[PDB]
């Protein structure tokens, strides 16, 4: 009857310290991981694609302007020859 | 006396199963949060607020420039003429 | 002997309080964790620096263009005078 229990008691204490151990990782994991009040997501930032959209639409306005920039400077030395 | 002792033992064999649901669906929702070494923060990106910013004074200064070459272009057209 | 059993059952219990607070205190650190599935990373932004290289190719060209500009309104002003 003792002996019973005390088997019982036995693989119950195994039970537990494999649970502390496995909390103790979990709570050095936890660690590895970022904070919610820290990470930028969507509603914090843009992504690579929204950027790049953004930055074609200001390199087609360049380029735009330096083609009619080239066409004045041929106007220029067409009124000057 | 040992019929109370066995059924605290059942007791304890009951909260440590479950115990360990806990810590196996715990060990599962931390491998769905992201690291600190990957997450960007307001230390390694912008917000769109500050995008914005940059991308609004780079308009400005296009705009600036599409009304400086739409006069150059009237100029040349009234010396052509 | 049952004393002593009853004694170590004691210890287990205590054990075992302690072990559900933590788990407590961890299922709230992990709530205050970013998900892989919201946190933006390398593979969906741009860092400040990258940013900052792509905003310093279009000041470069604003620059040219603001260059010409200024060559052009002197040459325009001298064919006028």
């Amino acid at each position: 009857g003792m002996k019973q229990i005390e088997m019982k008691i036995e693989e119950i204490l195994s039970k537990i310290y494999h649970i502390e151990n496995e909390i103790a990782r979990i709570k050095k994991l936890i660690n590895l991981k970022a904070n919610k009040a820290d990470a930028y997501t969507k509603d914090q930032a843009y992504t690579k694609t929204e950027i790049n959209s953004q930055m074609k639409q200001i390199e087609w306005k360049i380029e735009e302007i330096l083609s009619k920039i080239y066409h004045i400077e041929n106007e220029i030395a067409r009124i000057k020859k």
